[PDB]
């Protein structure tokens, strides 16, 4: 329900807030907002209330969709009514009120979004993990990577503090939903070159400090998806 | 609307801006099976009612999780008592759960009142990690979800020239299917089913020799992570 500030300086904040639950994020920069994967038509008023402790919903200029899934995108009609924001999503999904002038299509290799503070955000290619058109968002100023489904925990604190206790919450999901070790290890190599201090997924607790390294090391060697093709037929 | 198969007890029916979507209905001894009804809800209801009372839809099949498949889920659960079959990967992600039947990864059979079966066909990573087609054994029609989809609005109901249909499907399959490894396994699996039609969720239907043409083309297609330098 309530909002938790993960990073703060004078001009810029990164804020957290039968089904798997979902994590929603807000970036505030010189008083303007960027909303990350707000999906979930249910208590739309919970997210609005939480946002309103930091910024007028008026002032959300950008809404970022990591990919096309309903847990990401379901509430899109409600946000379009109270904001004038553009919606950033992979060009794979744009061609599917919802008026086309609200869409910013992200090309396959990503793009940057400039912020009033002088900092940038970078859309991080994350394709086929699982969706063929998926991006993360790297907030350069905080060094927080919003990673979409990557790092997600699906089975029921803010930060991970024991990777071994966390592993059972993420192992089945990554083994089955990430497409292959080939895609997963290239992503790790790409993300390592960013030097994120946190990895904040769309489900479950956030990786910070040594747990970023722990997660990245585990993922880069994971066999997943079509690596077990005999399980898929 | 176009009747694709019909005998005394069993029919398979195509119910007739954004890329547009194909909705299908199976009628069997007077009961209904709706395929991917997602995507003017008042059009689909009326169209269904030309063949069957919406009362009598017992089953709704979702090939995967995307909004063009699932967006109308609340309305279909509200106006029917049908169960919804979907990959177990997605049951816990469609924001009452006892109405969802999770399909296990290797598929399952769904029995029809006439005695015929429908088979859920594993179609994972093409594109969604949890995707199934529905093979209606009596008609030998495979409803294929996104596989075979055309996204460019050219012209016709059945594919009649594979080479002319190709520009409408090539880019979609090259970019959205995960790898040649997965698609050629799928082709080999579908070859052992001997479908007389492949009916996709977008674009024209492949029948007879065009089933052959599509499968031969897809089985050699380099796609998805095969072009990984384009993805970073
Ligand atoms: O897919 O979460
Ligand atoms: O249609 O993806
Ligand atoms: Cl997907
Ligand atoms: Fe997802
Ligand atoms: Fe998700
Ligand atoms: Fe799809
Ligand atoms: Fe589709
Ligand atoms: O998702
Ligand atoms: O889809």
């Amino acid at each position: 329900i309530d909002g938790v500030v993960l990073y703060e300086d004078a001009d810029h904040k990164f804020i957290w807030l039968g089904a798997v639950q979902t994590m929603q994020y807000l970036i505030v920069d010189r008083g303007r907002g960027v909303l990350l994967d707000p999906g979930g038509v249910h208590l739309f008023s919970r997210v609005v209330t939480a946002i309103s402790r930091f910024i007028s919903v008026d002032k959300i200029d950008t809404i970022f969709f990591s990919h096309q899934d309903p847990d990401v995108s379901s509430g899109i009609a409600l946000w379009l009514g109270i904001t004038k924001a553009k919606i950033y999503i992979s060009s794979l999904w744009v061609r599917f009120i919802v008026d086309i002038s609200r869409m910013v299509p992200i090309p396959d290799k990503g793009m940057s979004i400039s912020l009033p503070s002088g900092s940038n955000m970078k859309c991080i290619p994350s394709h086929f993990m699982h969706s063929p058109g998926q991006f993360g968002l790297y907030d350069e100023r905080s060094r927080i990577l919003f990673s979409g489904d990557i790092g997600a925990a699906v089975f029921d604190t803010t930060f991970v503090e024991d990777f071994e206790k966390h592993l059972p919450l993420i192992e089945g999901f990554h083994v089955r939903y990430m497409a292959s070790n080939k895609i997963v290890s290239k992503w790790v190599e790409y993300v390592r070159r960013l030097n994120p201090l946190m990895i904040a997924p769309q489900h479950g607790a956030i990786y910070k400090d040594e747990q970023v390294n722990n997660f990245l090391n585990w993922l880069s060697g994971l066999k997943c998806g079509t690596d077990y093709i005999e399980n898929l037929f």
